[PDB]
């Protein structure tokens, strides 16, 4: 009876933090993306006459496609800024040439895209462990519906939250310690603790089978 939201990830980051969109809110951002395109096309602006202060809600000129995005400029250092693609997830450094300042009409709707903390879950000691993490997770969910479900609010930070199959009712994050590719976090709030001693019992699962980063014992 946990009410789960139907999500879909859309940007893994190093440090298993991920975003993901709301499924009803679909249609919302496809009309968005769609009449920023035509906007931007019909009076495209002019390169060089827009400069941000940090913080600013622009539009941006992704460097892969050309497209014009909504963005956050969250650094200015001189000639470029920092920003973050707030209805996808993704952030780059870019020229500020290739900024241009966001009409009102798109920057009242809230950002598709939310940023959340995979709850419990640690990125292993080695290196190339924290890789094969990382890849393994995306694999698991990059691009794909799942059900989400907000475990701890945390102010000022992105939120725990587990991720969930669908169809299996599988916890990915689970999942990976199950599989000896992450550790388990220990923490103290109760309303964890079920939680926090099941990632516990996964882990110790791991470490009997000796899998992964469990290898030598």
């Amino acid at each position: 009876m946990v009410n789960y939201e139907n999500v879909i990830v859309t940007e893994i980051t190093e440090t298993l933090t991920f975003f993901a969109q709301s499924v009803e809110s679909g249609s919302k951002l496809e009309s968005l993306m769609s009449k920023l395109h035509a906007d931007f096309q019909s009076n495209p602006p002019i390169a060089g006459s827009y400069t941000p202060k940090r913080g600013d809600l622009v539009a941006a000129q992704f460097t892969l496609d050309n497209q014009w995005y909504r963005a956050k400029v969250e650094r200015v250092q001189g000639s470029n800024a920092t920003v973050l693609y707030i209805d996808y997830g993704n952030k780059e450094t870019l020229p500020t040439n290739r900024l241009a300042a966001l009409p009102p009409a798109f920057s009242s709707e809230k950002p598709y895209a939310t940023e959340y903390a995979l709850a419990l879950v640690a990125l292993p000691t080695d290196n190339e462990d924290k890789e094969e993490a990382l890849r393994a997770f995306s694999e698991d969910v990059l691009n794909h519906k799942v059900q989400l479900n907000v475990e701890l609010k945390v102010t000022g930070s992105p939120n725990l939250a587990t991720l969930r199959d669908p169809t299996t009712k599988v916890d990915f994050g689970k999942q990976l310690v199950a599989e000896g590719l992450v550790l388990a976090e220990q923490r103290g709030e109760r309303k964890l603790k079920e939680l926090v001693d099941q990632y516990k019992a996964a882990q110790e699962a791991a470490r009997v089978a000796h899998l992964a980063i469990w290898k030598y014992g």
